[PDB]
């Protein structure tokens, strides 16, 4: 049921998605080990992901959450990187897209920093890097990330350095407590609480 619509680089919507991608790059504490060394990306393509069933699944859950939280879905646009990106855009997020070993338990993880999600494009810890060159810092191979609509509802705040949400909550927020430059990361425990809105195809760029 999924259709991918190419956005033109001239479209304001392409431009605002690219800007969120580029402007949320940060340095990582692994010095690039997982995701590679780069300060910015070469954006190759941005596509809108269109699936009626998946959208209605999302909006249905969004209303349930909203009604449990004074009519406030607390909806964000967040990045997601995964070896399962192609399955996600066709079948939606589910229990198989969960990070079992994540620090906030077995859930589906999202980041404000695009560079954080980039660490997972090739698997946990960057796996063994790109399939062609086995390089976690490959500047040649095409990578994909999702920029997703995520319903957080009432989010449990964790101050830090599939399972269930904490009772009385719809998600968990991992607030950075050491690295002053890190943005928040978020976890949901229901696949229906995220919709993979944009598929972004890119390369990381070697710093000069
Ligand atoms: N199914 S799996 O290959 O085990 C898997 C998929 C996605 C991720 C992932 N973990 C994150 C953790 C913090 C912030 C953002 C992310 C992210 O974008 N993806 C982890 C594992
Ligand atoms: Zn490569």
């Amino acid at each position: 049921g999924t259709i991918l619509i190419d956005l033109s680089p001239d479209d304001k919507e392409f431009q605002s998605v690219e800007e969120e991608m580029q402007s949320t790059v940060r340095e990582h504490r692994d010095g690039g080990h997982a995701g590679g060394i780069f300060n910015r990306y070469n954006i190759l393509k941005i596509q809108k992901v269109c699936n009626k069933k998946l959208w209605e699944r999302y909006t249905h859950r969004r209303k349930e959450v909203s009604e449990e939280n004074h009519n406030h879905a607390n909806e964000r646009m967040l990045f997601h990187g995964s070896p399962f990106v192609n399955a996600i855009i066709h079948k939606g997020f589910d229990e198989r897209h969960a990070y079992i070993g994540g620090m906030f338990g077995a859930g589906i993880y999202f980041a404000e920093n695009s560079s954080k999600s980039n660490q997972y494009v090739y698997g946990i810890g960057g796996g063994t890097g790109c399939p062609v060159h086995k390089d976690r810092s490959c500047y040649i191979c095409h990578r994909q990330l999702l920029f997703c609509r995520v319903t957080l509802g009432k989010s449990f705040l964790q101050f830090s350095a599939m399972a269930h949400s904490p009772p009385g909550h719809h998600s968990v927020t991992g607030r950075p407590s050491v690295n002053g430059l890190a943005l928040a990361e978020y976890v949901i425990y229901r696949g229906e609480q995220a919709y993979p809105e944009y598929l972004i195809t890119y390369q990381i760029m070697r710093p000069e």
